[PDB]
């Protein structure tokens, strides 16, 4: 099959969950998946706990991440370090799916060059499906995507 | 850029020429191109004469090719041999463009499995543009293509 680019955006809950439900499906089907999480949570990683042991590679942003205006140099460096792994996955012919969780924020805060993103996506192995998640996804990424689902919060607990 | 699939079909003259005019443009621009010609001509290869010395790989069907109903086994084997090279080009991340000249006939006469074609096209490096030429291109290849130009013979000398 031809790999496509899927985007889960919107303010409603379920973006990251949709992405990992997709990765789970793929894993359940014997496909190879790699994941990059651009935002580190203070909590234990259930998804990772589940998937990782199946051989799924996970790449998480370093704990140092500040978001502080004063620390942009250091933060951007960490962002770039993690992205290096992503670029690698986006170039691996053997990876059926790549999940780029909370990548929208990286672009929205300029910690990752858009151009670099469009390039790596455009140049990925043909059968490779990429899932991108995050609120406020950049319009140029949305245009490149094959499917864009916007999670509209009709209600939230 | 994202590689696309271009198809030059129709009964009008200019299919092979359009494809090689495209390859020339690409070469003139420093891009890497590879070519497979599914039909061997009795004449000296001008395109090849021109391009080949620029490093362009050319793969031509063996001279043995018969089209004879009695020889399908041997013919299909030769077809498959040449296609092996094509599949390789369609998997090379460093090839910006791949030309599959007269490939339509290979599928139309069942010397090459359609499925194999759709697969290799679908799985090619993302920035890879493929040009397919030939009269009566299979509908399933036409559907996969991004641009399909049909050469309508309004007149022919
Ligand atoms: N509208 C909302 N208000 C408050 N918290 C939310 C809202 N939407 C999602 N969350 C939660 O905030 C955290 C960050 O989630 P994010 O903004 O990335 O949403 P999400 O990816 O759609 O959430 P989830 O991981 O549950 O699918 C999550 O724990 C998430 O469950
Ligand atoms: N309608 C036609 N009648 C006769 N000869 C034709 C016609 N169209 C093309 N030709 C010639 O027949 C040979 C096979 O060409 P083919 O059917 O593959 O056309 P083509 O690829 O469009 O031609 P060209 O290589 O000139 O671009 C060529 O030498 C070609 O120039
Ligand atoms: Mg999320
Ligand atoms: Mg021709």
């Amino acid at each position: 099959e031809r790999g496509i680019i899927i985007v889960f955006t919107g303010n409603g809950k379920g973006k990251t969950t949709a992405a990992f439900g997709t990765a789970a499906r793929a894993v359940g089907h014997g496909k190879n998946v790699g994941v990059v999480q651009f935002i580190k949570g203070t909590w234990p990683n259930g998804e990772r706990n589940l998937l990782e042991p199946h051989g799924v590679e996970f790449q998480v942003m370093a704990t140092g991440f500040t978001w502080e205006t004063q620390n942009r140099e250091a933060d951007t460096a960490a962002c770039m370090a993690v992205w290096q792994h992503g670029k690698r996955m986006l170039a691996d012919p053997l990876l059926d799916m790549v999940v780029l969780d909370e990548l929208t924020y990286m672009v929205a805060y300029d910690y990752l060059p858009l151009e670099e993103v469009i390039s790596a996506l455009n140049a990925r192995p043909g059968h490779q499906t990429v899932i991108i998640t995050g609120r406020g996804c950049h319009r140029d990424i949305l245009d490149l995507a094959d499917t864009v689902s916007e999670l509209r919060p009709v209600k939230h607990a």
